[PDB]
């Protein structure tokens, strides 16, 4: 209806991306997606950004690519879900790392009800992120579930009262942003680089990623801060 | 004891396969397995079948291949488990997609207690379908668990009062059968084809499978039905 | 402070390894790690050992390699966790198969708080062992969780009152040790050998491992014992 189809805001080291078509339940638009991709590039390219939050306006969530298919942000992405996260909203959710929902949020992948296909990658990701039979139930029946059920399935990690999803997400982003950005981002890189590698092969990649972190200046600041019984002040190097 | 070792029945678009040796707790027989494999071929070859249900007779579950090892049905398979699903019964369970159990059902892989090995593929599948340490507990101790515990582990998705497992399974099959068969079956195909592929490689397979669905006639009927605010009438093309 | 940095004890077929630096919250030392690796070799080389338990002394857990990175014991390993299992303790935990914790135990991977990296392999293993978003929460925020929360996540399987973790672990080891060691160890071998192999390829490895078990003398003793309605007496051959 009014304004840009996605808003981008900054809060400390956290970049907040708000899908903003509330009159259309934040249904994806091409302008919404262009704003999202450039925010994604901002997250990757700005060393001052340590965390990203994805949310929707107007009591809905959503009902280089869109749902981050073929691309994943190099910094942590927290979903703050209020209200419906159906179809596109649940596919996007699987491209986020940490997941908070309001109590009244709903999840579901309804594409097959209309003989459509989930193009956002749910048929690849969902069985890898929650127990197989629970994933199959969602993908094949297309039924909608509550936030409580989603947490029970392991699809999200936190359920908060309605309206507090963004608040809790910002608490989590504040904890991430206070951690060493080089460590946080190396962990993500390892998770992605080692996917579907048997662990003896994966450990070789993971060990080299880790040793690189230990060679940083920030890896000296962390221990110094702990010995000086004070909070660390990381510089992304 | 009496009758064929497996019964096959039709209910709408759903084919129902009933392991039928209740005097022997539906222990697998070669005649039971031959009847199962030809029912499986019926599911795959009959475009009118959109869903399959596997259950057992007589208050037991079970206590191209048997437990669908080396072969998986190309259409969704729902387990309706009443009573014991031990050893063979829990291996078969892992070849099904959606899983309903009566409250008094029991699960377990007891082979190692007798220095036997689970030949139905549990040592491959189980750690991939539920959390690693829960899978290890089952496989290495051989202990039996309740339906409630199985749902807690993510091994099954639904627990219903005793005797209602098939009823709930038929509700779920009715929802699947009302969905677009080309979409439902492409999702399964993607899940199977992309297994253990890193997601950037998997997404290429998954995208092509999906686009093929969108090119179908049924993918036009689904949206037309929604716009005409009516239920869709799919033709498997 | 006093005594060897790790104790090794035997209870029937079970070898018990106790990280023993309680004054330092059982923080890993090089002497602790040397004692652990030789105990590991004992587990692998002694046919009389059928199960191993890893625990810590003094109401802490821990706060060929250390956390079994690059190496895994060929026999089942049960963690008995009392008190803090932070950082090193939670990485080690992921190299164990069956997991018991006292009610007051705590888990967490805090490395990133100090811009350090989890060198024990958590960035590879954790997302494979529990739901993706729960793993990401732990690894990226570094926050600590209770034993109840860990069981909810699927990170451990059993929560017992404080002080009873080793007792429950010994119950579980007794059940494992009574099972056929050739079967138990083949299951582990299959799990490890088939990791990240698509199941149709994995099943070929898993079938050959299993058939080898069935050719053993113990695979005849198990059925004979059941027919003689008596407990089996396995000889690891
Ligand atoms: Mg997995």
């Amino acid at each position: 209806e009014s304004g840009p189809d996605a808003l981008v805001e900054r809060r400390g080291h956290t970049l907040i991306v708000t899908m903003n078509r509330p009159a259309a339940r934040n249904a994806l638009s091409t302008e919404m997606m262009r704003i999202m991709v450039q925010a994604w590039d901002r997250v990757d390219n700005d060393p001052d950004i340590r965390c990203c939050i994805l949310t929707g306006a107007g009591g809905y969530f959503c009902a280089i690519d869109a749902l981050l298919k073929g691309r994943r942000l190099t910094k942590p992405l927290i979903a703050a879900v209020e209200g419906p996260a159906i179809a596109g909203g649940t596919e996007i959710l699987q491209g986020t790392d940490i997941r908070v929902a309001g109590e009244s949020a709903k999840f579901g992948i309804s594409e097959a009800k209309w003989s459509l296909y989930p193009m956002g990658g749910s048929a690849v990701r969902l069985v890898r992120q929650i127990p197989y039979t629970l994933a199959c139930d969602l993908l094949l029946t297309g039924r909608h579930i509550t936030a409580a059920e989603a947490k029970e399935m392991g699809l999200i990690g936190h359920v908060v009262p309605d309206g507090q999803a963004l608040t809790k997400a910002l608490e989590l982003a504040d904890a991430i942003s206070a951690n060493g950005p080089l460590a946080v981002q190396a962990i993500l890189r390892s998770i992605r680089e080692t996917e579907c590698m048997p662990e003896n092969e994966a450990f070789k990649i993971d060990t080299q990623i880790g040793i690189k972190v230990f060679l940083s200046d920030d890896a000296k600041e962390g221990p110094r801060a702990f010995a000086e019984k004070r909070a660390p002040n990381f510089q992304n190097r």
